[PDB]
């Protein structure tokens, strides 16, 4: 391995995103040319909030991945002040930020870009690993379009916190527990969003969408694709243990059968051509 990087190594440039603990950064390394977002986290106000388990999770998580569909860590360093990861640059920004530009996905785009999440959840369940929050600002694209998954601080690794409220699956807010089933449910509500251009749960405040989450309050536009809806509604159920992909449901296999996904290969997403948005 290298020596350790330095921030003097690098050109910082522009934001990529803010959170309440740390920023991040894009950076270009001068030997090499090249681009990462670069996370920066201080060090006092991390410890000042009890944080440190946090990071240090999303350090060694995002350690474990290798696979296209995870923003990968490449390094880290820190100075006196300051930690620093170096993280893939998805130039492409958010899946939200697409969301909103063209307002809903047509059948083809929802299928193909479900299938990249669905896939990339199969690859971190199968390590044992829980996102807690996922949801389209997590949710990158890369320059070539296809998903990169990010920010996994609040990740749980398989042997207390509550993610985005209207992500949020109803066993956290009558439990204060999670599984896998949490990240599907979290799945069904982003294939929801593509279609219909909004989260199946919304509300004036959090305690109302949290009203509507734990009554199953919400319902589906006239125009939404039948099979993508059969497949939501087979994902947002209360039952934990009922959720299409779920191991009481025998998993990965039965979810990526569903009618819905008829027309995909699985074998080599990241190698197909995403369609044109
Ligand atoms: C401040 C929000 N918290 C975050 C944010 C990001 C992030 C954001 C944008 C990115 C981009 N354009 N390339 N890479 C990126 C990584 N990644 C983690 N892990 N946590």
């Amino acid at each position: 391995q290298p020596r350790k990087k330095r921030p003097e190594d690098f050109k910082f440039g522009k934001i990529l995103g803010e959170g309440s603990f740390s920023t991040v950064v894009l950076a270009r390394e001068l030997a090499t040319s090249r681009e990462y977002a670069i996370k920066i986290l201080e060090k006092r106000h991390i410890i000042k909030e009890n944080k440190v388990p946090y990071v240090t999770r999303e350090r060694d998580v995002m350690s474990r991945l290798d696979h296209p569909f995870f923003v990968k860590l490449y390094f880290t360093f820190q100075d006196d002040e300051k930690l620093y990861f170096g993280l893939s640059y998805a130039k492409n920004g958010e899946l939200l930020k697409y969301i909103r530009k063209i307002g809903s996905f047509d059948e083809t785009c929802t299928r193909f870009y479900t299938a990249e999440i669905v896939s990339a959840l199969e690859y971190l369940h199968g390590k044992g690993i829980i996102h807690r929050d996922l949801k389209p600002e997590n949710i990158l694209l890369n320059e070539d379009m296809h998903i990169q998954i990010t920010d996994f601080g609040t990740a749980k690794v398989l042997s207390s916190f509550v993610g985005t409220a209207q992500y949020v699956s109803p066993e956290l807010l009558t439990e204060k527990s999670a599984c896998k089933s949490s990240d599907l449910w979290a799945l069904g509500c982003i294939i929801y969003q593509l279609v219909a251009g909004l989260p199946p749960f919304r509300a004036g405040n959090e305690y109302l969408i949290f009203q509507k989450i734990i009554k199953l309050e919400y319902d589906f536009p006239e125009k939404f694709f039948p099979k993508a809806r059969d497949l939501v509604e087979k994902l947002l159920v209360l039952d934990a243990t009922k959720r299409l992909g779920c191991e009481e449901m025998e998993g990965y296999g039965p979810l990526k059968a569903h009618p819905f996904f008829e027309s995909v290969t699985w074998e080599n997403l990241h190698q197909q051509t995403p369609p044109k948005l």
